[PDB]
C-alpha cells in the first residue's frame, strides 16, 4: 500500500535521541575507515622489512616504529566499535518504547463500536505485536551496518588511489567481472527454486485430501493407494533436484576460476610498473587490496536495505491510528454534571445502523421508556439486534437520526465521566483480567477501602467460594496458580457492578453456559442486585424472565407490545409463537493471527516474529517464537539415525568426499603463491624477476580451472546423497500418518494444513542437516590441517608462537560474524509481557471503556516498559565491550608475531619470506576455524526445529491396523452387539454423551437410532468400525470381539455413507471404483443403475471423464450424493452404515436417498441414524437413544401404540414446521 519516508520514523527522538545518533556516527565512520588503514601499515613495513635485507640494524628499527602502530590501531578500533553498538542500541530503544506509549494512548480513545471483531481487531492487535518490531528492526542497528560499510568503499579508494592509482583502476575493473559472473548463477538457481515448488504442488494437494477426508480413506481401505499416488509424484522433484545442484557446483566453480584468474592480471601489471621504477612492493599491496575489500564492501550496506523497506511500510500503519480523529470524545469545556439522577432513559424516535454497512435499518422508529426504580425487559426470538440497546446508553455509538433523553437531558451534551460512573455493565463470558481477585474488583471503585469488598462479595455469593482457596484473595487468574476455572465463576462483573454502586444497570444475556445447579445460583446472585436500579435484562431464554412486572417486545424496527405477563400470555400476538420457539429449541482470533503470521514466516526471522495461542482464559498467549533453543528435543541418536537411513546412497559420498577434500586445497595454495610474490618483487636483478613472474601467473591460471572440477564434484555428489534423503523421509512420514487414530486427527494442530506443511519445509530440512554439514566440516579440517604442516616446515619457531596466538586470532574473527546479524538478539522476548497487556485491553475494550478504566492500562503498560529498557542498557554496554576488545586482541597479537619474526632475522637464525609465508598463511586458516564453531552448536543442539520430525515417525499409534496375532475376518453375516459401554470424546472427555449403553442388533435386519435432538447419537457408526475405542466394555461382532481382528481385513465388508459426501481429485471413473479394487466396466455400469445418475453421467463431454473433487465441474448437492451410493453398491457390503444428521439433506423434492433407502436394504444389515422423524421406518426395529442408554424398544406399531412414552412427543415435532 502506501509508505512513510524513510525519515519521519526518527520523529520520536529527543535531545537525549540526537546525541546518541551523533556520537554513533562518528564512531562508525571512524571503524569503517580502518580496514583500509591496516592495508597502509601492513604495506609500508614490508618495505622497510625487505628493502633492508642487506642492513639488519635498520630493518630493527623500521619494524618496531610499526609495530607499535598496530597497539594504536588497536585501540582506535576499541573504543570506536563501543560507540556504533552501545548507541544505535539504546538509542533503537528509547524512540520505539514512546511509539509504544503513544500508539495505546491511541488505542483507548477512538469510539467503541470501532473494535467489531472482523478482522478489526485482528490487525491492531498484530500492529502492537509486530509492526512496532519492525520498526525497532529499521532504525536502530542496521543505521550503524550501513554507514560502517559505506565509509569503507569511500575510503578503500582514497588510500587506494594514493598509493598506486594505475593499480586501483585495474583492480577495480575486475569487480564488475566477477559480479555478473555471481548475479548468473543466482538468476538460473531461483529459476530451478521456483520450477520445485510448482512439481510439488501436484503432489501436494494428494496429502491435502487424505489427511482432511481420513473418515473416507479409512472406511474404504485405500490408505495403500494413497501413498502409490505420493511416491509416484515426488519423482518428478527428485530428478529436478539433482540439477539444482550441478548449477550450483557450475556456479562455484566457474567463480572462483574466473577470480583465480583475476589475481593472474593484477600481479602481472604490479610487476611490471616495479621494473619500469613506478612503484614497489608495498605501494601494489596496498594499491590492490585496499581497492578491493573496499569495492567488495557495498555488498553489505545493500543487503540492510530490505529491513529499511518493511519498516517503512509497517511504520504508516502506525502512523495513521495515531491521528485519526474519533467521533465520541469527552468535553472538558462544552460538557455538563447534573445531580441526583433518577434513570429514565426514553429512546424518543431512535433510529439507527451500524456503520460497518449501513444497508439494513435496525431501529426504524424505534420507541420505549424506561421508569425509576423498576425492572424493565427487552426481548425477541430473532435477530432483532435487541443488543444494541445496552451498546447504546453507554454511546459505543451515535443514533444517526434521533436523541436520547436522560431525565430530560440530551446524552450527547454530557462529559463521559459522568455517564459511564452511573452505569454498570455486566456482559457476557466477561472480562478476567490477569492480575489477583482482588484487583478485577477494585476496576467498579478504584480505592476506597478493603472491608467494602467483602461486603460487596457477600451480596453476590462469592464471600465464600474465595476463602476455600488456598490463598487471601491473592489469586493470579490469569495462569492456573489455584484452579477457579469452573462454569460457575463468580461472574465477577456482579461483584464489580455493585462495588461501583450504579444508579442504572444494564445487564445482557448473561446465561449461556450449559444451565444447572451452578447457574441457579447466579441466577438468585442477580436478582439482589436488582433493587431499586432502573435496570434492563437483555434476555434471549424466556425461562428466566418469566417472574417480572413489564416485559416489551421487539421484531423489526419498533416495540410492538408491551405490559405484563397476564395479557402478554393472552391474544396470543406475537408472543404465543415465541413461547413455542423456546419449546422447539477467544479460540478466533488465536487462529486468525498466526494465519496473518501464515504468509510471513516465511522469511522474516525466527527473532522477530511471533506463535500465537489461546491459552488458558485469562489473555492471548504470544510465544517468543525463539522457542528453538528452549525446546532443545530431538532424539540423541539423531544423527547417526539419519545416516542410516540415507546408506543405499554410500557410493555418492565415498565420490563425494573425494570432492570436499579438493576443494581445501585452493585455500592454503593461494596464499602460498601470494606469499611467494611478495619476495619476489624485492628482487634486484630485472630479468630472473620476469622469469619468475611468469610461473606464478600459470599457478594461478592453472588453480582456476582445478576449481571448477572440484566443485563440481563437492556439489553434484552430496545433492544426489541429499535428495534421495528427502524423498525416503517423506514417504516414511505420511506412511506413518496415516497409520493412527482418528481421534488424533480431531486436534487443534492437526488439521490438514499445519500438518501438510510438515512434509513440504519440515522434510525439506533434513537436506540441509546430514549433507551440508559434512561437506564444510571435510572442507575446513583439510584446510586446517594441511596450513599447520606447511607452516611447521617453512619455520618452526615463529609458527609456534602462532599456536599460542592462535585462540586470540580465531575469537576475533567469531564476533567479525555475529556483528553481520547483530547483537541485540531475541528482541520479540523481552517485548512479549508489554504486548500480552496491550493485546488485552484491545479486545476486552467494551469492559475497559465501561467503568472507565483506562488510565489503568496505561499505568500497567507504562510501568512495565522499564524491564525491556533496563535489559538493552546492561546489554549494550556489554555486548559492546566484549566486540571492542576482541579487537585489540587482534591487532595487538599481530604486533607480537612481527616483532618476534624480525628479531630472529636480526640474528641470523631465520630469513626474510619465513616470515611473511608463515603469517599469511596462518591468518587466512584462522577466518575458516571460525566457521566450523560458528554452526558446531546447531550439530549438538537437537539440529534444529525443523530437523526434529520424528514425532511422526517415532510415535506410537493407539488403534492399531494391522497386527499378526490378531485372528482375520473371512465371513461376517452381521451381529452387532454392545455390552454396557460408556464413551467420551478425547477433544472434550468432561462430556460423557453414553452411559453405560446397550443394544442388540440381528443378522438380516435394520435398525433405526432416533434424533432426540443429537443427544450423542452420531457414535455408534463411529464404533462398528474402530474409528474409536470405547472406554468401558465391549463391542461384539460375529460372536468376537473388536479388539482381536485385523483391521484392514474388517473394514472391506462394512461400508458406510457419508454425511456429507466429498469426492477426490480424479474423474467419475475412480470416484466410484475407490471401494471395490479390480471393477473395470461391467458391473461399473450395474453399480451406476442403482441410484441411477447414469443420464445425468451420460451427459458429459469426455464419457465418463471430468474431475468434479476440485479445480472442474462444479456439481450440486443432489448429485454428489448419487455418486457416494454408486460406491456403497459396488463394494457390496454386510454392514450397511447410513447416515442423516444437523440437517444437511439439501435438496427439495428428496429422492436421491429414498430409492437408496428402500433397494439398498433388501439382502444385508442396516444400522440407519438421522435426526428427523421421517424415512427411518426400518420395519424390524426402532429403538430411542436418551442420555447414552435406550428407554424404548419397538418397531412402529407398537411405539406409537403406547400413550406417552417419550416418542409420542417427537410425534408432536412433526407439525411443528
Amino acid at each position: 500500500e502506501q509508505s512513510l519516508p524513510f525519515f519521519k520514523l526518527f520523529s520520536f527522538a529527543d535531545k537525549f535521541d540526537y546525541l546518541l545518533m551523533f556520537v554513533g556516527s562518528l564512531g562508525a565512520i571512524v571503524h569503517g575507515s580502518s580496514m583500509p588503514v591496516f592495508f597502509l601499515l601492513f604495506g609500508q613495513m614490508v618495505n622497510g622489512f625487505g628493502k633492508n635485507q642487506m642492513d639488519l640494524h635498520q630493518m630493527v628499527h623500521e619494524v618496531s616504529r610499526y609495530s607499535l602502530y598496530f597497539v594504536y590501531l588497536g585501540l582506535v578500533v576499541c573504543f570506536s566499535s563501543y560507540a556504533e553498538i552501545a548507541c544505535w542500541m539504546y538509542s533503537g530503544e528509547r524512540q520505539v518504547a514512546a511509539l509504544r506509549k503513544k500508539y495505546l494512548e491511541a488505542v483507548l480513545k477512538q469510539d467503541v463500536g470501532f473494535f467489531d471483531t472482523d478482522a478489526r481487531t485482528g490487525d491492531i492487535v498484530f500492529s502492537v505485536s509486530t509492526d512496532t518490531l519492525l520498526v525497532q528492526d529499521a532504525i536502530s542497528e542496521k543505521v550503524g551496518n550501513f554507514i560502517h560499510y559505506l565509509s569503507t568503499f569511500l575510503a578503500g579508494l582514497v588510500v587506494g588511489f594514493v598509493s598506486a592509482w594505475k593499480l586501483a583502476l585495474l583492480s577495480v575493473a575486475v569487480i564488475p567481472g566477477i559480479a555478473f559472473a555471481g548475479g548468473l548463477y543466482a538468476y538460473t538457481l531461483t529459476g530451478i527454486t521456483s520450477k520445485s515448488r510448482e512439481s510439488y504442488a501436484n503432489a501436494g494437494v494428494i496429502a491435502e485430501q487424505a489427511i482432511a477426508q481420513v473418515r473416507t480413506v479409512y472406511s474404504y481401505v485405500g490408505e495403500s493407494k494413497a501413498l502409490n499416488a505420493y511416491s509416484d509424484a515426488i519423482q518428478y522433484t527428485l530428478k529436478l533436484g539433482y540439477k539444482a545442484g550441478m548449477a550450483k557446483g557450475l556456479g562455484l566453480g566457474c567463480t572462483y576460476g574466473i577470480a583465480c584468474m583475476s589475481w593472474a592480471l593484477v600481479f602481472w601489471y604490479a610487476g611490471v610498473f616495479i621494473r619500469n621504477g613506478q612503484t614497489d612492493g608495498g605501494k601494489a599491496f596496498t594499491a590492490i587490496f585496499s581497492a578491493i575489500v573496499g569495492g567488495m564492501s557495498l555488498g553489505q550496506s545493500f543487503s540492510n536495505l530490505g529491513a529499511f523497506s518493511k519498516g517503512k511500510a509497517a511504520g504508516y500503519k502506525l502512523m495513521e491510528i495515531i491521528n485519526q480523529r474519533p467521533t465520541i470524545i469527552q468535553d472538558p469545556l462544552d460538557g455538563k454534571c447534573l445531580d441526583q439522577v433518577h434513570g429514565n432513559i426514553e429512546f424518543k424516535d431512535v433510529t439507527f445502523s451500524y456503520p460497518s454497512r449501513p444497508d439494513v435499518m435496525i431501529f426504524r422508529n424505534f420507541n420505549i421508556f424506561f421508569p425509576s426504580g423498576k425492572t424493565v425487559a427487552v426481548v425477541g426470538g430473532s435477530g432483532s439486534g435487541k443488543s444494541t440497546v445496552v451498546s447504546l446508553i453507554e454511546r459505543f455509538y451515535d443514533p444517526n437520526s434521533g436523541q436520547i433523553l436522560l431525565d430530560g437531558v440530551e446524552i450527547k451534551t454530557l462529559q463521559l465521566k459522568f455517564l459511564r460512573e452511573q452505569i454498570g455493565l455486566v456482559n457476557q463470558e466477561p472480562a478476567l483480567f490477569a492480575t489477583t481477585i482482588l484487583e478485577n474488583i477494585l476496576y467498579g471503585k478504584p480505592d476506597a477501602t478493603m472491608v467494602e469488598v467483602e461486603a460487596a462479595a457477600s451480596a453476590a455469593n462469592a464471600h465464600s467460594f474465595i476463602t476455600l482457596l488456598p490463598k487471601g484473595y491473592d489469586t493470579q487468574v490469569g495462569e492456573r496458580g489455584v484452579q477457579l476455572s469452573g462454569g460457575q465463576k463468580q461472574r465477577i462483573a456482579i461483584a464489580r457492578a455493585m462495588l461501583k454502586d450504579p444508579k442504572i444497570l444494564l445487564l445482557d444475556e448473561a446465561t449461556s453456559a450449559l444451565d444447572a445447579s451452578s447457574e441457579s445460583i447466579v441466577q438468585e446472585a442477580l436478582d439482589r442486585v436488582m433493587v431499586g436500579r432502573t435496570t434492563v435484562v437483555v434476555a434471549h431464554r424466556l425461562c428466566t424472565i418469566r417472574n417480572v412486572d413489564s416485559i416489551a417486545v421487539i421484531q423489526q424496527g419498533q416495540v410492538v407490545e408491551t405490559g405484563t405477563h397476564e395479557e402478554l400470555i393472552a391474544k396470543s400476538g406475537a408472543y404465543a409463537s415465541l413461547i413455542r420457539f423456546q419449546e422447539m429449541v477467544s479460540t478466533r482470533l488465536s487462529h486468525s493471527l498466526s494465519t496473518k503470521s501464515l504468509s510471513l514466516r516465511s522469511g522474516s526471522l525466527r527473532n522477530l516474529s511471533y506463535s500465537y495461542s489461546t491459552g488458558a482464559d485469562g489473555r492471548i498467549e504470544m510465544i517468543s517464537n525463539a522457542e528453538t533453543d528452549r525446546k532443545t528435543r530431538a532424539p540423541e541418536n539423531y544423527f547417526y539415525r539419519l545416516l542410516k537411513l540415507n546408506s543405499p546412497e554410500w557410493p555418492y559420498s565415498i565420490m563425494g568426499a573425494v570432492g570436499s577434500i579438493l576443494s581445501g586445497f585452493i585455500g592454503p595454495t593461494f596464499a602460498i603463491v601470494m606469499s611467494n610474490m611478495i619476495e619476489v618483487f624485492y628482487y634486484t636483478d630485472y630479468d630472473s624477476m620476469e622469469r619468475k613472474t611468469k610461473e606464478y601467473v600459470f599457478i594461478y591460471i592453472g588453480a582456476g580451472l582445478y576449481a571448477v572440477g572440484a566443485y563440481l564434484i563437492q556439489h553434484y555428489f552430496f545433492s544426489i546423497m541429499g535428495e534421495n534423503l528427502t524423498t525416503r523421509v517423506r514417504r516414511m512420514m505420511l506412511s506413518a500418518i496415516l497409520r493412527n487414530e482418528v481421534g488424533w486427527f480431531d486436534e487443534d494442530e492437526h488439521n490438514s494444513s499445519l500438518i501438510a506443511a510438515r512434509l513440504a519445509t519440515d522434510a525439506a530440512d533434513v537436506k540441509s542437516a546430514i549433507a551440508e554439514r559434512i561437506s564444510v566440516i571435510l572442507q575446513n579440517m583439510t584446510s586446517l590441517l594441511t596450513s599447520f604442516i606447511v607452516a611447521f616446515i617453512v619455520e618452526w619457531r615463529v609458527s609456534l608462537l602462532i599456536l599460542g596466538t592462535f585462540p586470540l586470532l580465531v575469537l576475533a574473527n567469531f564476533a567479525q560474524q555475529l556483528s553481520l546479524k547483530g547483537f541485540a538478539g531475541d528482541t520479540a522476548k523481552a517485548h512479549a509481557k508489554t504486548s500480552m497487556i496491550a493485546g488485552e485491553g484491545v479486545s476486552n475494550i467494551r469492559t475497559v471503556a465501561a467503568f472507565n478504566a483506562q488510565s489503568k492500562i496505561l499505568s500497567l503498560f507504562c510501568h512495565e516498559l522499564r524491564v525491556p529498557q533496563k535489559r538493552s542498557l546492561y546489554r549494550s554496554q556489554t555486548s559492546g565491550f566484549l566486540f571492542g576488545l576482541s579487537q585489540l586482541a587482534l591487532y595487538g597479537s599481530e604486533a607480537l608475531i612481527l616483532w618476534y619474526g624480525a628479531h630472529l632475522v636480526s640474528k641470523g637464525v631465520s630469513t626474510f619470506s619465513k616470515v611473511i609465508k608463515v603469517f599469511v598463511v596462518l591468518v587466512i586458516t584462522a577466518n575458516s576455524v571460525a566457521e566450523t564453531v560458528s554452526l558446531a552448536p546447531e550439530i549438538i543442539r537437537g539440529g534444529e526445529a525443523v530437523g526434529s520430525v520424528f514425532s511422526v515417525l517415532d510415535r506410537q499409534t493407539r488403534i492399531d491396523p494391522d497386527d499378526a496375532d490378531a485372528d482375520p475376518v473371512e465371513t461376517i453375516r452381521g451381529d452387532i452387539e454392545f455390552r454396557h459401554v460408556d464413551f467420551a470424546y478425547p477433544s472434550r472427555p468432561d462430556v460423557m454423551v453414553f452411559r453405560d449403553f446397550n443394544l442388540r442388533i440381528r443378522a438380516g435386519h435394520s435398525q433405526a437410532l432416533v434424533g432426540a435432538s443429537g443427544s450423542g447419537k452420531s457414535s455408534v457408526i463411529a464404533m462398528i468400525e474402530r474409528f474409536y475405542d470405547p472406554l468401558a466394555g465391549k463391542v461384539m461382532i460375529d460372536g468376537k470381539d473388536i479388539r482381536r481382528l485385523n483391521l484392514k481385513s474388517l473394514r472391506l465388508k462394512i461400508g458406510l455413507v457419508q454425511q456429507e459426501p466429498a469426492l477426490f481429485a480424479a474423474t467419475i471413473f475412480d470416484n466410484i471404483a475407490y471401494g471395490k479394487d479390480g471393477a473395470t466396466e461391467s458391473e461399473v455400469i450395474d453399480a451406476a443403475r442403482a441410484a441411477n445418475a447414469h443420464g445425468f453421467i451420460s451427459g458429459l463431454p469426455e464419457g465418463y471423464k471430468t474431475p468434479v473433487g476440485e479445480r472442474g465441474v462444479q456439481l450440486s448437492g443432489g448429485q454428489k450424493q448419487r455418486i457416494a451410493i454408486a460406491r456403497a453398491v459396488l463394494k457390496n457390503p454386510t454392514v450397511l452404515l447410513l447416515d442423516e444428521a444437523t440437517s444437511a439433506l439439501d435438496a427439495e423434492s428428496e429422492c436421491v436417498l429414498q430409492e437408496a433407502l428402500e433397494r439398498l436394504m433388501r439382502g444385508r444389515t442396516t444400522v440407519v441414524v438421522a435426526h428427523r422423524l421421517s424415512t427411518i421406518r426400518g420395519v424390524d426395529c426402532i429403538g430411542v437413544i436418551q442420555d447414552g442408554r435406550i428407554v424404548e424398544q419397538g418397531s412402529h406399531s407398537e411405539l406409537v401404540s403406547r400413550p406417552e412414552g417419550a416418542y409420542s412427543r417427537l410425534l408432536q415435532l412433526q407439525t411443528h414446521r
